[PDB]
């Protein structure tokens, strides 16, 4: 149906309608569709559907010049563990991503891949399965007890990963990189966010590293550079972009509890603009906002309010999406889009609106999403989810 409690607010006289430069991409509009994990990729292979994915992101590039940024993507085996989330090292897994990007230019927007790798969070049964390492930062704290019961019970216990292991990721980063770019895609996102093995370097919980790759903030950021570094060496910076979470809990992060944790996201930034001012500028900074610590908690929950992300306009001067619950709140969104380099991600809304811009632009009802669609197998609650032209003529 439609949101009940929603009162909506036309959104076209604010900058969210104003055209921005994106990397290489003239985007009409700054409503962006956030990085969005689906569980419709086909095991075996981590390959896109070949049913529904062209249509899932076809029908969500229908408004032009909207930037959409991928599903979390795989850069390899080792980097993945889920069996239903897609990735980009093989040919198989790449001729359907072309499909996907050539979809999305035909209806006059832009693709880039979210780069995912796990650690932790993976499922250290389905890893053993495939004789794939249970990886993290360190192997004397676990995500949670669940986990840890699971690794041991698989005969997979978690490794704290070495040097060299390290740099295998950076280089598995790269490939994937290029694939992404030699298949049509604008650029890539690195996933450094929500408490995937780039985040788990980042915070001081889950990373006990006493080596160059812990013990410091230098150190703890050393990973997430690294790969910024290699990926815009092999494809520009400008078809780079990274996503943090700097008060996510989400995965068993630290969030604002830990004191040391602005600074921690203040010298990336500030190592980011410190390259971009030296010549290498990232296409784009993306936040997940304290509004939003768990995505899987209804709007409202998992709230922190103890802090804020403004921060780093302070120290990042170029391109920053925000993102955690803007759908139902375009009084909030009217002021952050005042600031001329602000673009908001729209994460579970846009899964339920195909036409979510639109509905922004001219304050229309939305599309009530089903959290129980959100990761499974069909269809439905997938491509099936209708315009406001189409959902009139059903009677909402
Ligand atoms: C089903 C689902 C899958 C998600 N998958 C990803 C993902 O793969 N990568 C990512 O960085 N964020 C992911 N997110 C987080 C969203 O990008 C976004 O930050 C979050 O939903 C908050 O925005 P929202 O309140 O507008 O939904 C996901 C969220 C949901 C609900």
């Amino acid at each position: 149906p439609f949101v009940k409690d929603f009162k909506p607010q036309a959104l076209g006289d604010t900058n969210l309608f104003k055209p921005i430069k994106i990397g290489n991409n003239e985007l009409l509009h700054r409503a962006v569709i956030p990085p969005l994990t689906r569980m419709r990729a086909q095991h075996p292979g981590n390959i896109p559907n070949r049913d529904w994915a062209v249509e899932y992101y076809a029908q969500r590039a229908q408004r032009p010049g909207t930037l959409i940024i991928t599903e979390g993507t795989f850069p390899s085996p080792q980097s993945g563990g889920y069996d239903n989330a897609p990735g980009i090292w093989s040919e198989e897994q790449i001729k359907e991503w072309t499909k996907i990007f050539k979809a999305i230019h035909e209806n006059k927007s832009f693709a880039w891949v979210q780069l995912w790798v796990l650690g932790w969070a993976a499922f250290p049964d389905t890893l053993a399965r495939d004789g794939l390492r249970y990886d993290s930062a360190s192997d004397n704290v676990y995500m949670n007890a669940e986990q840890e019961e699971k690794a041991k019970k698989a005969n997979n216990p978690q490794h704290s990963i070495t040097k060299d292991e390290i740099k295998q990721y950076v280089k598995e980063y790269v490939q994937a990189a290029k694939n992404s770019i030699a298949a049509g895609a604008d650029g890539v996102e690195i996933h450094s966010a929500n408490g995937y093995l780039l985040n788990q370097f980042l915070d001081p919980h889950s990373n006990n590293r006493t080596d160059e790759y812990g013990g410091s903030i230098e150190n703890r950021a050393r990973f997430t550079l690294e790969v910024v570094d290699a990926v815009v060496d092999a494809i520009g910076p400008e078809k780079v972009g990274l996503r943090l979470s700097p008060y996510g809990v989400f995965n068993s992060m630290s969030g604002g509890a830990e004191t040391g944790i602005v600074a921690q996201y203040a010298y990336v930034l500030g190592e980011l603009e410190r390259r971009a001012k030296a010549g290498k500028r990232l296409a784009f900074v993306h936040l997940v906002e304290p509004r939003v610590t768990n995505p899987f908690l209804t709007e409202g929950e998992g709230e922190y309010n103890g802090g804020s992300n403004k921060f780093a306009y302070s120290i990042w001067k170029g391109p920053i999406i925000r993102a955690g619950n803007f759908a139902l709140h375009p009084e909030v969104v009217r002021e952050e889009v005042k600031d001329p380099r602000t673009l908001i991600g729209y994460g579970r809304f846009f899964i339920s609106n195909p036409d979510l811009v639109d509905r922004l632009e001219k304050g229309l009802p939305l599309n009530k999403y089903d959290r129980d669609t959100f990761y499974k197998m069909s269809a439905e609650g997938y491509i099936d989810y209708p315009t406001y032209e189409e959902a009139l003529k059903l009677g909402w």
